[PDB]
C-alpha cells in the first residue's frame, strides 16, 4: 500500500537496534499552529566505544531511553530516533562494545518548546557511560533536494516500473518542522489527487514553474509516481551537513486510487 | 549519446536560448594540478524585464556575448552558461521582453585567476540595458546530491527504461573545480567500466559504504545507468542557494559498451 514509505534501517551483525518514530503521522496543522516561534530542529549524532566497561546492551539501551528517548513524547514532538548497540559475540557475557544515537526531532507547540528548553537544561551534555556526552545540536537549516519519478508500473507489488520522467528541485527551510508544515502537508493535500487544478499547480510550485503543462500528458500516460524528499540538514560549521539514515519517500499508486487506472 | 549529457529544462514558449559550456571535456588531472590558488566558483544569476525597450533578442544576446561570454575563454575557464531571451510573439517585430544569464565558471590556472581579477575590475556591475547589472558572485561552497539510476533500456534511442534501483548520496565540496578534480574524473575512470574491481569500489566510495555488494547482482541484471550529480551551490548569505538549469548527467550505455550486452 502507498503513502509514506520508510526506507529500511542499517543492518549490522551482532548489534541490537531500537527505532522510535512518529514521522509516519500526517502533520496536524491545527496542532502546529499552536507553535508561534521558529525553533531549530534538534540533532543528535553521538557514538562511543564501550569495550571493557562491562556493560550489557540492555544496560545501554535502557540508560539511553531513560535520559533521551522517553523524554521525547510523540504528543509534544515529531521525532525519528535510531539507537544502536554493538556487543562482542565471543565474550562469555556478550558485553556491549559500542553504541550510537542518531536522532532529529522538533517541538510541535509553544508548550513543547518550553518543555524542551527545560529538558536541555537538565540533560544536554549528559555523560553517557563516562565515554561520551549526549549532545543535542541545533541544525542551522535544512535543504530538501527532492526527486520526482513518474511512470508505468505493471505489477504494484514489485518495485520495477517503466520510468517516463524524472526531475529534481531544491529548497531551503529553517527546520524540519517547517518542512512538515509547508511541503509534507501539501504532498498529502495535492500530490495524491487526480484533480488537475490540484496536482498540476502542485508541480508548478515544487518541481518547476510550468511543470504542470509538461506533466499533463505524462500524468495521463502514467500510473505510478514517487517523491523522494532528501533532507540535507545544514549545521553551523561550514561544510558540516547531516543526512540521517532515517529516510522516507512517497509512493503514489494511481492504478489503485483512481477510476482511470492512471494519474490523470 | 554516451557520456556527459546536458539536460536543461524544457524550453519555454517564445524564448531564444544560447548555451555555452566546455564542461563536457574530461578533466585532466595533470593540468588541474598546475593551479596553486584556490579560487571560489564564479556565479552569474542575472535577469530583467525588457518589455517596451524596443530591443531585439539579437541585440540582447550579442551585448551579453561582448561583455561576458567572449571574455571567458575555454582555455582559461571551465564554464557552463545559459543565456535566454523572451520575446513578444505577437509584436510584429517580436521585440524582446525579458532575458536572463545563468552561469558558473572556474579559472583553470593562476594566470586565469589574474585575468579574472582584471575582468571583474572592468566588467563587474556593468549596466545591462539600463535594467539590471552584470554581477559575478562567489559561491561559498557546493553540495552535490547525486542520484544513481540502474536498470534495463530495451531501446537505446528513447528515454523510457525499466528502473531497478535508485540511490542518493550527498557530499560537500568547496568549488566546482574540486568537483571536477575529485568526482567527475573518478566517473570517467571507473563509472564507465565493466571491471568489477573498478566499478564496484567506485560505488563503495560514492554511493554508500557497501554498495558494490548490493549492485553486483543489479549491475549484471542491468544494461543502463545514469549519474545525476545535482550541484546545489551554497552562497554567502544564510539560506541563499543557487541551483542552475545548467544540469548534466552521465549515461552509461552498457548494452552498447560491453560484450555482455549488460553492465557486468
Amino acid at each position: 500500500t502507498d503513502g509514506l514509505i520508510f526506507s529500511p534501517l542499517p543492518q549490522n551483525k551482532n548489534t541490537v537496534v531500537r527505532h522510535y518514530s512518529n514521522e509516519q503521522e500526517m502533520p496536524n496543522l491545527s496542532q502546529m499552529a499552536q507553535r508561534t516561534i521558529d525553533f531549530p530542529t534538534q540533532i543528535v549524532r553521538v557514538s562511543g566505544n564501550l569495550t571493557g566497561l562491562e556493560l550489557s546492551c540492555d544496560d545501554v539501551e535502557n540508560e539511553i531511553d531513560q535520559v533521551f528517548s522517553k523524554k521525547i513524547s510523540p504528543n509534544l514532538f515529531t521525532y525519528n530516533t535510531y539507537v544502536s548497540c554493538g556487543y562482542d559475540v565471543n565474550d562469555p557475557e556478550q558485553h556491549a562494545i559500542n553504541f550510537s544515537i542518531q536522532s532529529y526531532f522538533d517541538p510541535l507547540t509553544d508548550n513543547a518548546v518550553d518543555y524542551l528548553k527545560s529538558y536541555l537544561k537538565e540533560y544536554n551534555g549528559y555523560n553517557l557511560f563516562n565515554t561520551t556526552t549526549l549532545q543535542i545540536e541545533n541544525a542551522k537549516g535544512i535543504i530538501v533536494s527532492m526527486n520526482l519519478n513518474a511512470g508505468l508500473k505493471s505489477n504494484p507489488d514489485k518495485t520495477p516500473f517503466t520510468l517516463y520522467r524524472q526531475d529534481r528541485n531544491n529548497f531551503y527551510f529553517k527546520s524540519n518542522f517547517d518542512v512538515r508544515k509547508e511541503l509534507i502537508s501539501d504532498i498529502y493535500q495535492r500530490f495524491y489527487s487526480n484533480d488537475p487544478d490540484m496536482i498540476l499547480p502542485f508541480f508548478d510550485k515544487w518541481i518547476f514553474s510550468y511543470a504542470g503543462s509538461v506533466y499533463y500528458s505524462i500524468l495521463m500516460a502514467s500510473n505510478y509516481l514517487e517523491l523522494q524528499p532528501e533532507r540535507i540538514f545544514v549545521m553551523e560549521n561550514e561544510g558540516d551537513i547531516f543526512v540521517s539514515d532515517l529516510r522516507y519517500y512517497f509512493a503514489n499508486l494511481c492504478m489503485k486510487r483512481n477510476p482511470n487506472k492512471h494519474c490523470l
